[PDB]
């Protein structure tokens, strides 16, 4: 495969490659369900505001 390839998160839609968030199990473009294959980092956050 690619040697250190981690590049940015999200999931490259299998179809568009449209860089989905790793919280987003779904495309935005074409709206192409996410490929189970693909690995998500639990324990992960959209990384809210906080401190009201
Ligand atoms: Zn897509």
């Amino acid at each position: 495969g690619s040697s250190g390839s981690s590049g940015p998160v999200g999931w490259q839609c299998p179809g568009c490659t449209f860089i989905n968030k790793p919280t987003r199990p779904g495309c935005e473009m074409c709206c192409r369900a996410r490929p189970e294959a693909y690995q998500v980092p639990a324990s992960y956050q959209p990384s809210g505001p906080s401190s009201g």
